[PDB]
């Protein structure tokens, strides 16, 4: 099916080369894979999902809900009808931050270990958050993936090494570096050896939770990392039986290369591609 007009983000990412086409082709949607957004919740009435939004867990007392507006951001860029990459995947909150977008690392392991032993294959996790190095959370987000969830996390927003960061470091995740429409690194964006790829993350349009009709444009890793996502779940819609290092192989082989301008060193040249 193709979507025309479309948001830049999902334009670039069915394309090796600019200029844009407007369009955004998928011959997948994501239909049976459960997607995991561990972030501040999702509004999940928000007209962008059609009823396929639902609350797993929240580590903070409360029922799920988005109070932020990140998480249900990251939600609409993975699934929603208009903003979405797949856009027929099952969302699940994962809570773990607060109205104000901040939370222990406590409670972010919490939920970790909540997908690593309640989700359903084929299934996908999103890390649109990062912090300074934890070996705590690094080992969960392994085990995690070691239990068959594929991961997608930020790199970070510090123009820095992600090595230096937690879980941006983890080797078994993908990690996401955010471009810009002129196929440059986002100024803000990490960088180096331990991004994986790199994808739309500046001015990128996506679903609020003040209503459920809100919308919302940001600038973020957290922004390009359910791109990946997103794709990880088209992938696996064709391919169920797929391990997370079988999914990250499929997209890293695919990606688009030698496009990108200002990645830095040791960063790979390397730009989401969805048409896998
Ligand atoms: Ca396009
Ligand atoms: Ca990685």
């Amino acid at each position: 099916a193709t979507q025309s007009p479309a948001p830049w983000g999902l334009d670039r990412i069915d394309q090796r080369d600019l200029p844009l086409s407007n369009s955004y082709t998928y011959t997948a949607t994501g239909r049976g894979v459960n997607v995991y957004v561990i972030d501040t919740g999702i509004r999940t009435t928000h007209r962008e999902f059609g009823g396929r939004a639902r609350v797993g867990y929240d580590a903070l007392g409360g029922n799920g809900q988005d109070c932020n507006g990140h998480g249900t951001h990251v939600a609409g860029t993975i699934g929603g009808v208009t903003y979405g990459v797949a856009k027929a995947v099952n969302l699940y909150a994962v809570r773990v931050l607060d109205c104000n977008g901040s939370g222990s690392t406590s409670g972010v392991i919490a939920g970790v270990d909540w997908v690593t032993r309640n989700h359903r294959r084929p299934a996908v996790a999103n890390m649109s958050l990062g912090g300074g190095v934890s070996t705590a959370l690094d080992n969960a987000v392994k085990n995690s993936i070691a239990a068959g969830v594929v991961y997608a996390v930020a790199a970070g927003n510090d123009n820095a090494n992600a090595c230096n960061y937690s879980p941006a470091r983890v080797a078994e995740a993908l990690t996401v570096g955010a471009t810009t429409s002129s196929d440059a690194r986002a100024s803000f964006s990490n960088y180096g050896s331990c991004v994986d790829l790199f994808a739309p993350g500046a001015s990128i349009p996506s679903a609020w939770y003040t209503s459920d009709t809100a919308t919302q444009t940001l600038n973020g890793t957290s922004m390009a990392t359910p791109h990946v996502a997103g794709v990880a779940a088209l992938y696996l819609e064709q391919n169920p039986s797929a391990t997370p290092a079988s999914v990250a192989s499929a997209i890293l082989n695919g990606a688009t290369t030698g496009r990108l301008s200002g990645i830095g060193s040791g960063s790979p040249n390397r730009l989401l591609y969805s048409l896998l």
